[PDB]
Parts: structure tokens; C-alpha cells; sequence
């Protein structure tokens, strides 16, 4: 992997190019969430915290933040970006969980990497387990309308000079998902033209809401409210992300 | 050499833009002004091809029999062209306007070549010095791609493509009171297969774009009366759709 930077200006791609919502209205929401339904919130687990950005948040506004991912490599710079100020652990969804938390938050997508609504139920058992009757768990997830719809089999690409990547996004009519191919190309010295390619490939699903509240519910989240992309709003035929405020069942 | 692979690259570009954006193959490039010539009656033997690049149209002139002149005002491009037919032509380092070879029966520019010309006086110029080295009658065809692709089809648009050992980005920039493009290329290659280390080029250009009653105007004043335009190498005539127009002109009398 590389630098905090690198994945710091994906995701400011990802923000002026395709809409997904800037971290810091990402944690305003979930404690707004948090409030309107009189949830006493003090420790928060994340899931899938990657670099960090919503574990900065979080630590930033005073909770005790406990944050997981499967790569070491990003738990490491999500330690340096937040000082150290919170628990990182070392694991991969789906599997057991850390508990003592009195919610649970999974931001910029990660459930769309799940393989099968399986997979998705398994996940969602595995927050439940961890999670106090009547408590929360907020995630997001990407929609077909951006998978399929927006996305398609169109090419993104940016040449920032120090950095530059193309996004290959791949779309069959007759399926659920999309692939996309990740290509990048940072500069070793300021003064050289010497660069390092890295690709990545992965392929990502989308969820209807039949499937994500059958899911939920098997998995003890009986209630299920959903949002467009962080704001207060309905989602719609239109919405690109969705986040998705489950209810553990008492 | 640094030079079946160098030219490559830019064969894997136009590769890129026939799949992509339309650009005619060659063969079809060729194809249409053999059959030019042929309903004109004209025996062509001798060809100037004007800025040649790496050869592509050049090859298919040489292939099918004619005693091909190429220029181009850089000598790498030449160099280039010179070895992919073998040198079985004569290439001429030309910066364009400027004094070409007579003796030609003709003469093409393909490619979109045209569209480096920084204004219309700079174009007219060039086709003035076709004038003086064509005989009455002789033709000359040339291409440029259009508005409709310069300010509307690429405009402000992102191409991208990863081919392992290549990568490249086009960046397309254009405003609406400009007749121009903005254009910054990217580009990585890598050293050999199996490391991830590649190097990394740029390059930067504008391309504009000229309507019919420019083109024609300085085609009259340059001394081609008559001039026929068409739709990409084919016989349909340019519309208001056309992304490469096949312009056919014919040298005045006199
Ligand atoms: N099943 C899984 N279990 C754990 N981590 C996972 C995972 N699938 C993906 N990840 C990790 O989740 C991260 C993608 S999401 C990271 C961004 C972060 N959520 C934010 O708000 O900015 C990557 O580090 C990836 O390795
Ligand atoms: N004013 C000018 N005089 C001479 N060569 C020029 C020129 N402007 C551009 N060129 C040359 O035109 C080429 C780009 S267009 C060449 C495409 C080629 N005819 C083909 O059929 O594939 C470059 O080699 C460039 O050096």
C-alpha cells in the first residue's frame, strides 16, 4: 500500500466526481441518527475503518472508538491518523466481533464487497451478537442506480501529477454487480519520471431492499430504516448511496 | 531498436482512437483516394504526403506502388516512417508553412494533421504551398476532425485505457467561446514485464477546429476553386453529425 495521501485524494475523488459524502456530514448524521432516537452512545465500533477518516471523526468528537479491518496496512495508518487515541484490531467480516460498544457504524461501502445476500446476513449476525438490545447499527451501501446506472462500463481517470489512476468500471446487463479494474501510478522523486504501478480488481454487488430488510430481520434487526446518502431524505429510484439505520430487536 | 517499440506506442494510440473515437484505418484512408484519383482519370504515380508521423498512410502509399515524398517536421517521426517501409521513400524535414517538393500528382494529409494549425492564416498558407507544387486539375485530400468532436463529442471528457506494459489518459478541455481543445496527454510504459516500474511522460496541445466556410474560403484564395467534402473516407457528405471530414480539392486551371 501507500500513504494516507493516496487514499485521502481517492476518496476526494470519489467526492466530486460520483457524490459519496464527505466523512465529517457521514458522522453528523449518525449522531443526529443517535439522537432523534434517545440512544445514549459513549463507545463506538467501526467496521471496515480503513485509513481512518470516520475513526477521526468519531475520536474527534469524544467517543471510545474501537475500529477493525482485515489489512494491517490500513490499521496502521488509521493509528498514525488518529494518534493512536482508539483500539484497532485485525479482522475480517464475517467473523466475531469485539463487544462492550453501544453502537456500530460501517461507512464508504464495504458491504458492497460481500459476495452473496449470505455473506450479508453473516455479517449482520455478527454485529448482532455484539450489539445491545435496542441499540444501532448504521451502514452504507452503494445502490444499482450508481453500480449499474452510473457507473456502467464508463472510464474514470485523473492525472494529479504525483499520483494519477484510472477507474475500469465493467457492467453485464443481466447481473447484480460490476467489476472494477484499479490502476495506479505514484511518483517515486519530484525531479524523475519513475513511477510504481499498482492494480487492484474487485467486483461489486448491489442489494435490493427486499433483500438487505430479509437479511436484517433474519439477523435480528426486525427494524430497518433507510436514507438517501446521509441527509434526512427518503431513498429514491435516483438515490447513488444509501445508509441504512438498523434497530437490534429486544 | 528504441524505435519497433517506440513506434508501438503510438500504433497501440491509433489503435485506440480507431476502436474509440472513430478515426478511419488506414486502409480505408488509402482505399478512398485511389478511388478519387481513379474517377478523376488521373495516372498517379508520384505522392507528397504531408506531415507523415510515424507512416501509417505512408505504408499503404509505398505498399501500393507509388513513389511516395513524406514530410513532417520532426526528424524522430521521419526516422520512424523511414524504417517501418523500409526506406523505399523520399522524406523531406518540413515545417509546414513552408516551400514543399514539386513534381507530385497528387497529395494527401491524413490524420487529422490539420488541425495543429494555429488559425486560419496559418492553414491557408499551407495550402497555398499545395498549390504551387500541384498541376492543373491534380487533387489534394486532407482531414480534419470537427467541432462536433473537438467542442462537443471529446469537449471535456476523460479517456483512459491500462494495457499493462501501456497506460495512458487523454484529458480533454474545451470552452464554448474557443475554437479550440485543450490537450494533456499522460502516459506510462513499462520497463520490462514482470517489475512494476514505469515511466511517466506528459505532453500538452491544442487542437482546433475550422467550419466549411473557412475551409473553403482559404481553399479558394490558396487556388482550389472546387473542393468536396465527405463524411470520414466514405462517399456520404459531411454533415452536421461529420466528426472527421475527407475534404477533395482540385487544383484551379491556369
Ligand atoms: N469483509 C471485510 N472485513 C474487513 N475489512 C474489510 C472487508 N472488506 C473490505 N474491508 C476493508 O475496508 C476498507 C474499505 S472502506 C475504508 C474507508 C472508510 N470506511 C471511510 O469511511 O473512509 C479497506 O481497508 C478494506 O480492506
Ligand atoms: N506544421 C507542421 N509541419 C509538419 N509536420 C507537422 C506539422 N504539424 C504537425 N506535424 C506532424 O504531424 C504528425 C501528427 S498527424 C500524423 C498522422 C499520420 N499522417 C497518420 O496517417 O497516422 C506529427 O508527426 C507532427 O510532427
Amino acid at each position: 500500500a501507500a500513504t494516507a495521501d493516496v487514499y485521502d485524494r481517492l476518496v476526494d475523488y470519489a467526492i466530486a466526481e460520483w457524490g459519496e459524502c464527505p466523512r465529517p456530514q457521514m458522522a453528523d448524521f449518525v449522531e443526529q441518527a443517535w439522537a432523534a432516537r434517545g440512544h445514549r452512545v459513549r463507545r463506538v465500533l467501526e467496521l471496515c475503518c480503513g485509513t481512518g477518516l470516520m475513526t477521526e471523526q468519531l475520536v474527534r468528537r469524544g467517543y471510545e472508538v474501537t475500529a477493525v479491518d482485515r489489512s494491517e496496512t490500513m490499521l496502521a495508518l488509521a493509528k498514525q491518523r488518529v494518534g493512536g487515541a482508539a483500539d484497532f484490531h485485525q479482522i475480517e467480516l464475517p467473523a466475531p466481533l469485539p463487544d462492550g460498544a453501544d453502537a456500530v457504524v460501517c461507512t464508504a461501502a464495504a458491504f458492497n464487497y460481500q459476495a452473496s445476500a449470505r455473506s450479508l446476513g453473516e455479517t449482520l449476525r455478527a454485529v448482532a451478537t455484539v450489539l445491545p438490545a435496542g441499540a444501532t447499527f448504521v451502514f452504507d451501501i452503494e445502490t444499482a442506480a450508481l453500480l449499474k446506472g452510473h457507473w456502467g462500463n464508463r472510464v474514470w481517470a485523473a492525472d494529479e501529477g504525483d499520483l494519477a489512476f484510472i477507474w475500469d468500471f465493467t457492467s453485464e446487463p443481466d447481473t447484480t454487480y460490476c467489476d472494477v479494474h484499479y490502476t495506479q501510478f505514484t511518483r517515486h522523486e519530484a525531479g524523475a519520471d519513475a513511477y510504481t504501478g499498482v492494480r487492484e480488481v474487485h467486483r461489486l454487488y448491489a442489494f435490493d431492499h427486499d433483500t438487505v430488510r430479509a437479511q436484517a430481520r433474519a439477523a435480528g434487526f426486525a427494524q430497518a430504516e433507510v436514507f438517501d446518502n446521509y441527509t434526512e431524505r427518503p431513498a429514491t429510484d435516483t438515490t447513488r448511496y444509501e445508509t441504512w439505520v438498523l434497530t437490534r430487536d429486544e
